């Protein structure tokens, strides 16, 4: 041809043609920001049989591609607001135009394809006349960014083995990931250097996450202005270090914070992107900048398409990253090539930690001092990546999973998900089935709230909104018991008992007791006398409500509550 592939790019190509060569279904590929998305695209078009379109959303967008494809030494055509194998479009164009593209089309490529359902409803006019007139045409996605934190994934399967999305995903396939771990390894992209000791740093230890995981626009244009003070102060070192620099981005957390920005840097040198803004404003801007026509831009809405330029070298992270996307995101916006850009400065002064290559957990973190941790399933092998505490020493306190998250394939094509539960109910199913996939048969599992109101309007019954638990342990003539007794904030207590000497009743006990009640779930704890549980009693739980019974005489538990979410 006209252009040399990399490694990595004829990684990317094949696993895309072996993908097709076996399913019809939609398949995505993750590639950095500096990837060169081109010479895929080209290697696809030169195997294509069809013509190929390339859309995007972004007009922009559409126009880079549309550049960096001809500057391989190759036509194609181009429609947006004003002859070759492939077609680069924006949305809006093509839905607009479908008379112009009734010919054979074998492969369509979506650029960003995570933007798909930012809703919009033309694209998915453009898929089905594509689809009417190529019943088998192939649907490939590109993106950077799979996963947005409040959005989700963009895939549902990945070909390393994990499940990430529902059956609602857009793309059930994930086939090639290129890591930025890699590209910088091997020096395809600009090396990132973050500042070991900046001096003044933010206290966003006061996490206050909504529940879809981000924090919210009042928590951060009010909480920390307590230190609103040190605005000015920051800009300044940042305005130090610009003084030899060709393009810094810095990253807001608000509006309230960019524009407290916008104004406190010099004075016509800077501007400022955000979702509220135009339009002709912004085509104006992309082209002031990276003509480097000024230097600072500041930004909150870290969809940066056009202004990732190859001149930014220092990125100054102005907000707390609640996913490590986000922060991955950011970081790469200044990580591209340049002729002579040594790396890439990185300003990390919220309070976000030093993991450009962290795992994605893929969920809300829930407490704040959470952080990743990979649980092995017992049942499959697979290494997950869950939500935990773990100790000084590297050691696992608590990790938060439900489900083990590997799949796997037959030799007749039938994919599943691994079915081991780290949390259960009944005999199992998922802390929150509404129906019991397979017994008590496909029944309607009892709501926990409603089995408490059904409860408290017993006599015969006890509920205790449990504040912890005690044990005791004893022995007799067959053996140890273990006494296990719950209480609540007004010392209203129930407790049960457990023999521990027979093999049938050390595997009751690890069965009833230690795996509803360990924090370390598809973790065993190790133990030879009550007094091993006694030692570890910081490895359990306690429930958060208890049920008990009346008859007879004494107090019998019943139901214990735990992981509970839904108020009361
Ligand atoms: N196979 C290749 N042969 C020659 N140059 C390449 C190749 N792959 C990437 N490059 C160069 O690396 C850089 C890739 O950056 P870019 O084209 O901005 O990435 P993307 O378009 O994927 O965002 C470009 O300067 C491009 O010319
Ligand atoms: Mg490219
Ligand atoms: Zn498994």
């Amino acid at each position: 041809m006209i252009f040399t592939l990399r490694p990595y790019q004829q990684e990317a190509v094949d696993a895309t043609l072996n993908h097709f060569r076996r399913h019809k279904t939609p398949a995505v590929i993750v590639l950095p920001t500096g990837a060169g998305k081109s010479l895929v695209i080209a290697e696809l078009a030169r195997l294509a049989r069809g013509r190929v379109l390339v859309l995007a959303h972004v007009k922009e967008l559409v126009a880079q591609n549309h550049a960096k494809y001809q500057a391989l030494g190759l036509e194609a055509d181009i429609f947006a607001a004003g002859h070759g194998k492939v077609v680069f479009g924006s949305v809006q164009s093509v839905a607009r135009n479908l008379d112009a593209f009734q010919g054979e089309f074998s492969l369509l490529i979506v650029d960003e394809c995570h933007r798909i359902g930012d809703d919009e409803s033309q694209y998915q006019q453009i898929l089905t006349h594509l689809t009417k007139v190529n019943p088998h045409l192939r649907l490939l996605g590109l993106t950077a960014t799979p996963f947005r934190l409040g959005k989700g994934w963009i895939y549902q399967f990945h070909y390393h083995g994990m499940v990430r999305g529902d059956e609602k995903a857009l793309f059930r396939d994930c086939i090639y990931e290129l890591p930025l771990r890699y590209m910088i390894k091997h020096g395809y992209l600009t090396p990132p250097e973050r500042l070991d000791m900046p001096v003044v740093q933010y206290d966003f230890s006061r996490l206050q996450a909504q529940s879809n995981g981000l924090f919210s626009e009042a928590d951060l244009n009010r909480e920390l202005k307590k230190q609103q003070r040190i605005t000015p102060h920051i800009i300044s070192q940042i305005m130090e270090f610009a003084a030899t620099r060709k393009g810094v981005m810095i990253f807001a957390a608000t509006v309230e914070h960019a524009k407290e920005i916008v104004g406190l840097l010099p004075a016509e040198d800077a501007a400022l992107i955000t979702g509220d803004t135009p339009g002709a404003e912004r085509d104006v801007l992309i082209e002031n900048f990276k003509a480097q026509r000024f230097r600072y831009l500041v930004n909150v809405a870290v969809l940066t398409t056009g202004f990732d330029a190859p001149h930014v070298d220092l990125i100054a992270i102005l907000r707390p990253t609640e996913s490590v996307s986000l922060y991955q995101q950011i970081v790469g916006r200044g990580l591209r090539l340049a002729p002579g850009k040594t790396d890439c400065l990185i300003l990390d002064y919220a309070g976000n930690p030093h993991d450009l290559y962290a795992p994605e957990v893929g969920t809300p973190k829930g407490k704040s001092d959470n952080v990743p941790v990979q649980v092995f399933c017992p049942a499959c092998g697979f290494a997950n990546t869950f939500w935990g505490k773990t100790t000084a020493d590297g050691t696992l306190i608590e990790h938060f999973g439900r489900r083990c998250q590997g799949w796997f394939e037959d030799d007749d094509g039938h994919r599943e998900q691994c079915d081991f539960r780290f949390r259960f109910k009944n005999c199992q199913c998922n802390a929150e089935n509404d129906i019991a996939a397979r017994r008590c048969c496909d029944t309607v599992l009892v709501d926990p709230d409603d089995m408490l109101k059904a409860a408290l309007r017993l006599k015969d019954a006890l509920v205790l909104r449990c504040s912890g638990m005690s044990l005791q342990h004893g022995h007799d003539e067959k053996g140890e018991w273990l006494k296990i007794t719950y209480y609540d904030e007004d010392g209203a207590d129930v407790s049960e008992r457990f023999r521990l000497q027979t093999p049938a009743q050390r595997t009751a006990f690890e069965q009833l007791f230690i795996r509803p009640h360990t924090r370390t779930p598809g973790i065993p704890l190790r133990w030879i006398t009550a007094a091993d549980i006694l030692a570890q009693q910081a490895l359990l739980r306690h429930p958060d409500f208890v049920v008990a019974r009346m008859k007879g005489q004494y107090w019998q538990v019943r139901e214990k509550v735990f992981d509970y979410e839904g108020r009361f």
